[PDB]
C-alpha cells in the first residue's frame, strides 16, 4: 500500500472542495490528503479542536516534509507521521489518527469519455458520455468555475443526496469525478430526454392512459423521496426524464434537501427560483416541505394534460405570486379528465395541510387510469 503512487491511495481525495472536507473529517485526528486547486500544492487536512486544519506539504529535492524529516513520497511521509505520532508542527501539536478513505462513488476521469452537450443546467452544461470499461452511456453534469463560491459549494449536493437512493422512478447516480478538475457528477443517461420536450413533440399521439401512467411514475418517485425525508424543491416536467420504454424518472436534485422533521427553511437568496412551480408559503416564508412539492406536482399534472403548455403565460413571476394570493389558479386543460383536475385543485390548496399526500396522489391517479 505505502509503495503505491499517491493518486492510487485510498486517503487521497485530489480536488475535493473545502466544504466536503469538513463533511468527511469526523473525529479528532481524522485526515486526508488533497490537491489545493488554487495554490497547486499538496495539502494535508486534519480535524483538530473540532475544526479542519490545513497543512501545506513542502517539497524540495524530490523530498516531502512538513517541519521535520523529508521522505521521497507523500505516502511515506504520512506513514511516518501516523506511526511516530509526532505533532505535524511543534506550534500546532496536531497529531494524525485515522486516514479517511474515499467512498465507493469516487470515479477517475480516465474512466470517462465526454460526448456532446445535451442540456444546460444552473451550474453549467450537461453532456452525454460513456464509461470506457463497458460502454455504459452516462449523463455528466459540470460546474462553471466563475460561479459564486457560495453556489459552487452546493454543486456536490445532488450527488450527496442521490448516493442514498435506489428507485425505478429516480435518476441513478453512477459516480463523482472529484480526483481532478474539472469536477463532474456522473449519472445514468436517460435516453428519451426531458418530459416537457417529450410532451410537446409526441403530444398529439399520446393516449390519456399513457399520460396517467407517466405522472403515476412521477408520483411513485415522489412518494419514495418523501419516505426518505427528501424535499426536492424543483419538480417540473423539464426536470423529469423519459426512458426508451416511456418510464418517467425524477431528475435534477441540485436544490433538494433532506430534513428529518420535514421542513426546510430557505436562505431567501436563491437565484432563478422556479416561481411558477413553487408553493405560496415557500415563496412567502421560505417554508419548503413535501407539501410544497405537492403544489409543484399539481403544476406538473397541468403541464402533462396541456401537453406541455407554459403555465401562467401572460404573467410575470411577481404577477403570478399576486394572482395566486387572490385565489387565482391554472385552468382545466381540455384533455384533462374531470377527476384529474379535482386532484390538481387539491394539490393547489392554499394551506399546505389541506393538500393530498403523495400516497393519495399515486393511488388516485392509478384508480383513474383503470377507467381509461
Ligand atoms: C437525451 C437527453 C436530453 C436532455 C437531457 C437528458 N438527460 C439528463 N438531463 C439532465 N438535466 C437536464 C438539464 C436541462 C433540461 C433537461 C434536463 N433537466 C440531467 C440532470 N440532472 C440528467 C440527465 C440524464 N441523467 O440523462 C437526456
Amino acid at each position: 500500500e505505502v509503495q503505491k503512487p499517491l493518486h492510487e491511495q485510498l486517503w487521497y481525495h485530489g480536488a475535493i472542495p473545502r466544504a466536503e472536507v469538513a463533511e468527511l473529517l469526523v473525529h479528532s485526528g481524522d485526515f486526508l490528503v488533497r490537491e489545493s486547486q488554487g495554490k497547486q500544492e499538496y495539502v494535508l487536512s486534519v480535524l483538530w479542536d473540532g475544526l479542519p486544519r490545513h497543512f501545506i506539504i513542502q517539497s524540495l529535492d524530490n523530498l516531502y516534509r512538513l517541519e521535520g524529516e523529508g521522505f521521497p513520497s507523500i505516502p511515506l511521509l504520512i506513514d511516518h507521521l501516523l506511526s511516530t505520532q509526532q505533532p505535524l508542527t511543534k506550534k500546532s501539536g496536531v497529531v494524525l489518527h485515522r486516514a479517511v478513505p474515499k467512498d465507493k462513488w469516487v470515479l477517475n476521469h480516465e474512466d470517462l469519455v465526454l460526448g456532446e452537450q445535451i442540456g444546460r443546467g444552473n451550474f453549467g452544461e450537461v453532456f452525454s458520455g460513456r464509461l470506457r470499461a463497458d460502454n455504459t452511456l452516462v449523463a455528466v453534469k459540470s460546474c462553471r468555475e466563475t460561479l459564486p463560491p457560495d453556489l459552487k459549494a452546493k454543486f456536490l449536493q445532488e450527488a450527496r443526496i442521490l448516493k442514498q437512493y435506489s428507485h425505478p422512478n429516480i435518476v441513478r447516480l453512477i459516480g463523482v469525478c472529484t480526483q481532478k478538475q474539472p469536477i463532474y457528477i456522473v449519472m445514468e443517461l436517460v435516453q428519451g430526454g426531458d418530459f416537457l420536450t417529450f410532451l410537446r413533440t409526441e403530444g398529439a399521439r399520446l393516449r390519456v392512459k399513457t399520460l396517467l401512467q407517466m405522472v403515476g411514475d412521477a408520483a411513485a418517485g415522489m412518494e419514495y423521496l418523501e419516505s426518505k425525508c427528501c424535499i426536492h424543491r424543483d419538480l417540473a416536467a423539464r426536470n423529469c426524464l423519459v426512458t426508451e420504454k416511456n418510464v418517467l424518472k425524477i431528475s435534477d436534485f441540485g436544490m433538494s434537501r433532506e430534513e428529518a422533521d420535514g421542513v426546510y427553511a430557505a436562505s431567501g437568496g436563491l437565484r432563478q427560483v422556479p416561481v411558477k412551480w413553487t408553493a405560496p408559503e415557500a415563496l412567502n416564508y421560505g417554508r419548503y416541505s413535501s407539501e410544497s412539492d405537492v403544489w409543484s406536482f399539481g403544476i406538473l399534472l397541468w403541464e402533462t394534460f396541456s401537453l406541455g403548455a407554459s403555465p401562467y403565460p401572460n404573467l410575470s413571476n411577481q404577477q403570478t405570486r399576486e394572482f395566486v394570493e387572490k385565489g387565482g389558479r391554472l385552468p382545466c386543460p381540455e384533455l384533462c379528465p374531470d377527476a384529474v383536475f379535482r386532484l390538481m385543485e387539491q394539490c393547489w390548496a392554499y394551506e399546505p395541510g389541506q393538500r393530498p399526500s403523495f400516497s393519495t396522489i399515486y393511488q388516485e391517479l392509478q384508480s383513474i387510469r383503470k377507467r381509461h
